[PDB]
């Protein structure tokens, strides 16, 4: 449908594909930022489906942590989101460090895992 | 040098090129988001060079408006930034609307103009 849960998961899925394409073009910073966004929407979908809500990146990340058991997320899964956020902050707002191919691939693979787990949690792996 | 003014302008310039490549791959939402980031860093460079500072997107946008005369920016130039921010919000955080090729090209061309004007203002068109 056109409900928020469906559209969030669809947005997360599209962003994962966009990030894959950025990676192949060698746009490693852009890949990291997009991959974080995919995870953000997936997190928001999980919070929606389980009657929680957030209005900030940090708020969203901590709620995911708090609700991990119910959501079927491991501690590593929750760390995937924290780390992707921190790396997105560097990609979008940092001016000294450049992001390597190897960092970007790490975040991309984390996004794939995190978004799949989100789909599982909200019964959208359908 | 490795000073903030130089690195901000360099970041803005790189982001404009990244956005051009996203556009060519057909990643229209990603293009808009990247183009806004280019303009953001260019705005921060102009504020730095003219002894002002900001800590929010909206704060940055309003300071650019306030300082436009001194910066050599037209009202349209300031509207380029406001609109690019609003469209970046839709590209990154919206879940209903998709961004067309024609919107993305508009924002891309605005970023090119805005970043050049920023370079002029801070004497980095060198």
């Amino acid at each position: 449908g056109m409900d928020e849960l469906e559209l969030r998961i669809r947005k997360a899925e599209k962003l994962v594909q966009d990030a894959k394409k950025e990676f192949e073009m060698g746009l490693y910073e852009r890949c990291c930022s997009t991959a974080y966004y995919a995870m953000f929407h997936a997190a928001k979908a999980m919070l929606l489906g389980y009657g929680r809500d957030s209005k900030t990146h940090r708020g969203t990340i901590y709620l995911i942590w708090e609700c991990r058991e119910e959501l079927g997320l491991s501690d590593d899964d929750c760390s995937k989101l924290s780390r992707a956020f921190d790396l997105r902050e560097e990609s979008d707002y940092g001016i000294y460090k450049e992001v390597s191919k190897d960092l970007a691939i790490k975040i991309l693979k984390d996004a794939e895992i995190f978004v799949q787990k989100a789909k599982n949690a909200v019964n959208k792996n359908r």
